[PDB]
């Protein structure tokens, strides 16, 4: 079963200025799903150390960058925290309204999109690049689900049969037709060196 939902009002503003905002500095998507990688990895390790069967789902702490020309595809895949089926519907969009609400004042104000992560909302800046965003994400506590939405009000949350993950999260940037120099080795290289180069886990390229 594939259930559909309506982003809450302040997320649908959010994501159509990301959409259609003239931007150019969109490589900055990157650093933000890293960082949100990297603070999934940071979650997981701190809660290993008063619980070590939290680990069972998985020992390595890592970051996967996987380009693939042939699906136009970007996956940013990390054995982070993971997400529950209550994350992807209800506690994280509650959360991220009001640092919506507080970064579209700071860009009325003067501020520019690459400040995004600041409000906690970095993760939507994937609609810089991507015209759908694919979530495979399995917590510890919780079954694997896949969240998915091409914006437009709505996001869908099903059970996923795909690959078992073991825990983390997988997150698949099915990138506009304009977007593809992210799937080049070269770019992805440069865009890490410059504004993820001190992030405390293995971050993988893998190459075609
Ligand atoms: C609590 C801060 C971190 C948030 C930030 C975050 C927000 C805010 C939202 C999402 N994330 C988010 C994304 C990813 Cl891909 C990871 C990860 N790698 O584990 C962790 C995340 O949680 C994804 C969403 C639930 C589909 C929509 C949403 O509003």
């Amino acid at each position: 079963e594939v259930e559909t939902f309506a982003f809450q009002a302040e997320i649908a503003q959010l994501m159509s200025l990301i959409i259609n905002t003239f931007y150019s500095n969109k490589e900055i998507f990157l650093r933000e799903l890293i960082s949100n990688s990297s603070d999934a990895l940071d979650k997981i390790r701190y809660e290993s150390l008063t619980d070590p069967s939290k680990l069972d789902s998985g020992k390595e702490l890592h970051i996967n960058l996987i380009p693939n020309k042939q699906d136009r595809t970007l996956t940013i895949v990390d054995t982070g925290i993971g997400m529950t089926k209550a994350d992807l519907i209800n506690n994280l969009g509650t959360i991220a309204k009001s640092g919506t609400k507080a970064f579209m004042e700071a860009l009325q104000a003067g501020a520019d999109i690459s400040m995004i992560g600041q409000f906690g909302v970095g993760f939507y800046s994937a609609y810089l690049v991507a015209e759908k965003v694919t979530v495979i994400t399995k917590h510890n506590d919780d079954e694997q689900y896949a969240w998915e939405s091409s914006a437009g009000g709505s996001f869908t949350v099903r059970t996923d049969t795909g690959e078992p993950m073991g825990r983390g999260t997988k997150v698949i940037l099915h990138l506009k037709e304009d977007q593809t120099e992210y799937l080049e080795e070269r770019r992805i290289k440069e865009i890490v060196k410059k504004h993820s180069q001190f992030i405390g886990y293995p971050i993988t390229l893998f190459v075609e």
